[PDB]
């Protein structure tokens, strides 16, 4: 699960480089499938690649996985015990 997500992000990071992030959506759609954990999310950094790629996105469906992805992943962040 862990470094199914680094390769996202790693694919991810060389999509924002090239200015165009509609191929992302797959990757995407993968992670929405992964039981994502605060404690993933910290080694993985996967937050920060999905949020410049939704600046990047270009493609309204991955600009709306990108947001729908770090919409669950935000009370992972928020969760304070």
């Amino acid at each position: 699960m862990e470094d199914e997500v680094v390769r996202f992000a790693k694919k991810m990071d060389k999509m924002v480089q090239k200015k165009n992030a509609a191929g992302a959506l797959d990757l995407l759609k993968e992670l929405k499938n992964i039981p994502m954990t605060l404690e993933l999310l910290q080694s993985t950094r996967i937050g920060m690649s999905v949020n410049a790629i939704r600046k990047q996105s270009t493609d309204e469906e991955v600009t709306s996985l990108a947001k729908s992805l770090i919409k669950s992943w935000k009370k992972l962040l928020d969760g304070g015990s």
